[PDB]
Formats: structure tokens, C-alpha cells, sequence
């Protein structure tokens, strides 16, 4: 029946998700301490209001986030993974195997998983380094005071993504813009008065146009790339339908662009806010970039929320989650868990171990592009230190929303 008192702490209002991350942490802190698994009403003023939705369970502790992520046989992804209620047509055209359970998730992920192994990322790491060098070079020619997001943070992800999938150059900047749009539906500075559902469809429609054109191109002459193997594979005795192919292209475009782009912006600001941490990394880069990248991901946590649906009754945090109830993981709360980290509010690029859940709590849906993301962050931050040793981030403009911890724009000086 899902009938129980709602928690006192507000995790659903628009104003809560339009406030600073520090303000939200004071709410996450009390929950982590007193009621780590709490019941809340659905996200207010959602893209679609669902009378079938009684609420959700808030999972704030890192250990519990790992428990939900790894126990996928109980906490399913096949009934949706987004925190806010989103119209089904928009979900069906974007989620792909992210919102899928085995065995179908195992089938589809296997078709593209070969291009993300550490071996294959090492094979293409030089091209990422070459793109990072030219991007920082072009940023230097732009001069100080320019927007770091548009002139750097968004450039390396789309170049790395498009090089793997084979996106035509004329479509590269529009795909990056369309991918960023699909997580900015709560940003008035992005909508600019437009109703969000129409903006989401328009950008989804364009990405499906690029997907249909690339799928038809690769079915004629297949290549060694990621999209070639997907559109030419035989799944259950037949090639994948156009809807499945386009949905994965959206998933790949959004996850491959938005997450790394925000981590780069958050990383430059973190290096500016902690100069002694930047000097520590610079003093021995090749030996220390590994743990530094892991903490920059922990510091950014670009994916703030992902949800699951309980397949059966499950006891978590002293609370009996019922079958069919929504369970939301708050990765920013888990990465500030005092039960897991020593002073998580301070940037420590030497943090070891770093059991952060920036790539999720681990398990079946663990981030497909984790090795690729790490290679991008190592390359772009090494080039920013090679070419622009005095670079500093300005005032960031944070994007309101309950899904991605995003910076709309941020000037930089050097
Ligand atoms: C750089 C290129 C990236 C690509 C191509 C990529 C792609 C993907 C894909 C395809 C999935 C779905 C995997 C599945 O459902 O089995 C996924 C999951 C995920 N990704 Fe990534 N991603 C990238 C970077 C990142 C970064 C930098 C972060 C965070 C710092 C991130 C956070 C996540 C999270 C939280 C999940 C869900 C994990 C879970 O549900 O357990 N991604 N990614
Ligand atoms: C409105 C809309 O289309 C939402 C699309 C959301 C995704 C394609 C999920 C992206 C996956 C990540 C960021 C790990």
C-alpha cells in the first residue's frame, strides 16, 4: 500500500534542487546520521505528475548505496532509473540498457563493451592526449576571461565520443549541445521560457536523426568503431531495431558528454579553491594523477541521483522496503559520508583508499566509460598544467536540477 509518514527533510521540492550543494548536504547529513533510509513524496513539479507514484526511499549512506547497486536481483533498473518522473516516450528514446535488467541488459552491453576495456582505452589514449593538447592550445589563444565550459570542458568529451562512434564533424557540436539539453530540463537559464518537454523532444529528435544516418552508413560499410558493431550485430537472430540503436546513441551521447564535461569544470574550480592540492599534484604528476582523478570525480559527483525499483521486500537501514517501491541513491550524499571518508568536505587528491560512488555503487550497471573518463581527465588536466600553469576558475553558474551536478558557465583566467 506504500502508506507511511513522509520524512520531515525536504528532498523533492524545486527550491531544494535549485539551492547550493552545501545546503543540500546539511539535509543529507542529518538523514545519514538519524534516518539513513527515509520515505519522501515524489519530486514536485515533475515533467509528468504520476498518481501511481506514492514516493520513494532516500538512500544517503555510501554503504547502503553500494548495497542497492550490487543487489540488482532485488533493486531493478527495468522499471526506470531516473529520480524525477519523466514521460515514457522520452525515456524509451534515451535510456537503452541503462534502464534494463538481465538478461537483455547483458545482451546489449556486451555489443559495445569491448571498446571500453583498459586495453582499448590505452590504444586510443594518444588521440585523447592529442585532442587535449589542441583544446588547451585553442583555449590559450582565446585569452583570459573566456568561458571555461564552452572553450574546454565540453570539447574533450565530444571529440573523444565522436572519434569512437564516428560522428560526422558537422554534427559534433550539435550532438554535444543536444546531450547537454537532455539533463537541463530544470534550468530556466537553458529553457529561456520554453516548456521543457518540447525542448527535450527536439534534442532527442536530432540525436535520433544522427543515429539513423550513422546506422544506415555503417550497415552499408561496417567499420571497427563502436556504432558499427552495434548496428551490424545479430541479437537473437536479427539486427537491432532502429529504436534500440537510436536509444543507445542517446544514452552514449548523454553519459559520454555530460558527466566528463561537468567533472572538468568542477575540477578546475576545485584546483582553484585548493591551491596546495594543485601544487601537490604538480610536484609529481605521473605518480599522483591516479588518486587525484579519483578525488576529482568524488568532488564533482556529476551524477547525483539514480533510482531502482524493489522486486521484493528488502530490509535496508532498519527499514522494510516493499516490493514495487522506488529506491533513490544520492551519490553526492554517499560521497560526503563521514562513515566512509575522512574529511570529505576537503579536497584530498592523495586520498587512498577512495571508495567513492561517482561511477555508481558498483555491480551490474557500473559505468561503462570509467576507464575512458579517467583517461580524459588525466589528459585534459595534464595539458592545462603544461600550457596554462596559472589558470584559475572564476564564478561558476550551477545548473538547477535533481539529476546532474552541472556548471552552466564559468570564466577562467590565465
Ligand atoms: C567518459 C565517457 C563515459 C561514457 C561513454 C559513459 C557511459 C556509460 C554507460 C553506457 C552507462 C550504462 C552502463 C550500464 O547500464 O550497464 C554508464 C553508467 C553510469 N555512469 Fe558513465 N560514462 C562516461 C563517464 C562517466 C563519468 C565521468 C561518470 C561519473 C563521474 C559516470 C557515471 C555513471 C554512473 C553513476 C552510471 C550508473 C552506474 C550504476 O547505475 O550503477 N559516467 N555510463
Ligand atoms: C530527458 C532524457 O532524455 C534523459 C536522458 C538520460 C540519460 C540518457 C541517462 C544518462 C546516463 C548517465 C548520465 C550516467
Amino acid at each position: 500500500a506504500s502508506v507511511r509518514p513522509y520524512d520531515t527533510i525536504d528532498l523533492s521540492s524545486r527550491a531544494f534542487w535549485a539551492s547550493s550543494a552545501s545546503q543540500r548536504e546539511s539535509s543529507f547529513s542529518e538523514l545519514r546520521a538519524e534516518r539513513p533510509v527515509s520515505w519522501h513524496p515524489p519530486v514536485e513539479d515533475a515533467l509528468i505528475q504520476d498518481p501511481n507514484d506514492p514516493g520513494f526511499w532516500a538512500v544517503t549512506r555510501r554503504a547502503d548505496i553500494v548495497a542497492v547497486s550490487r543487489t540488482n536481483e532485488v533493486f531493478l533498473s527495468g522499471n526506470g532509473v531516473l529520480f524525477e518522473n519523466v514521460p515514457a516516450e522520452l525515456l524509451e528514446a534515451s535510456q537503452s540498457f541503462l534502464a534494463m535488467d538481465p538478461p537483455r541488459h547483458t545482451k546489449l552491453r556486451k555489443l559495445v563493451s569491448a571498446a571500453f576495456t583498459p586495453r582499448q582505452v590505452r590504444r586510443i589514449e594518444d588521440s585523447i592526449k592529442i585532442n587535449a593538447k589542441g583544446i588547451v592550445d585553442e583555449l590559450r589563444m582565446a585569452g583570459g576571461g573566456v568561458d571555461f565550459v564552452e572553450h574546454c570542458a565540453k570539447e574533450l568529451p565530444i571529440r573523444t565520443l565522436s572519434d569512437m562512434v564516428g560522428i560526422p564533424e558537422a554534427d559534433r557540436e550539435r550532438v554535444a549541445h543536444a546531450a547537454d539539453a537532455l539533463v537541463s530540463w530544470a534550468d530556466p537559464r537553458y529553457l529561456n521560457g520554453r516548456e521543457p518537454l518540447a525542448v527535450l523532444f527536439e534534442n532527442q529528435m536530432y540525436l535520433h536523426q544522427v543515429a539513423a544516418s550513422l546506422a544506415a552508413e555503417r550497415r552499408d560499410r561496417p567499420g571497427d568503431d563502436l556504432f558499427s558493431a552495434l548496428v551490424n550485430a545479430e541479437v537473437d537472430g536479427d539486427r537491432l531495431a532502429d529504436a534500440d540503436v537510436a536509444a543507445f546513441f542517446v544514452l552514449l551521447a548523454v553519459a559520454g558528454n555530460d558527466t566528463t564535461r561537468q567533472t572538468i569544470s568542477h575540477g578546475l574550480k576545485a584546483l582553484t579553491d585548493f591551491p596546495s592540492q594543485k601544487a601537490w599534484l604538480l610536484a609529481d604528476f605521473d605518480t599522483r594523477i591516479g588518486t587525484a582523478v579519483e578525488e576529482l570525480v568524488r568532488w564533482a559527483t556529476p551524477v547525483m541521483t539514480f533510482r531502482r525499483t524493489a522486486a521484493a521486500d528488502f530490509e535496508l537501514g532498519g527499514q522494510l522496503i516493499r516490493a514495487g517501491e522506488k529506491v533513490v541513491m544520492f551519490y553526492a550524499s554517499g560521497n560526503w559520508d563521514e562513515d566512509a571518508f575522512c574529511h570529505p568536505e576537503r579536497l584530498d587528491l592523495s586520498r587512498s583508499p577512495n571508495p567513492h560512488v561517482g561511477f555508481g555503487g558498483g555491480g551490474v550497471h557500473f559505468c561503462l566509460g570509467a576507464h575512458l573518463a579517467r583517461a580524459q581527465l588525466r589528459a585534459i588536466f595534464g595539458e592545462l598544467l603544461v600550457q596554462l600553469p596559472d589558470i584559475q576558475a572564476g564564478d561558476p553558474v550551477y545548473v538547477p536540477g535533481n539529476f546532474v551536478h552541472a556548471i552552466r558557465s564559468m570564466p577562467c583566467t590565465f
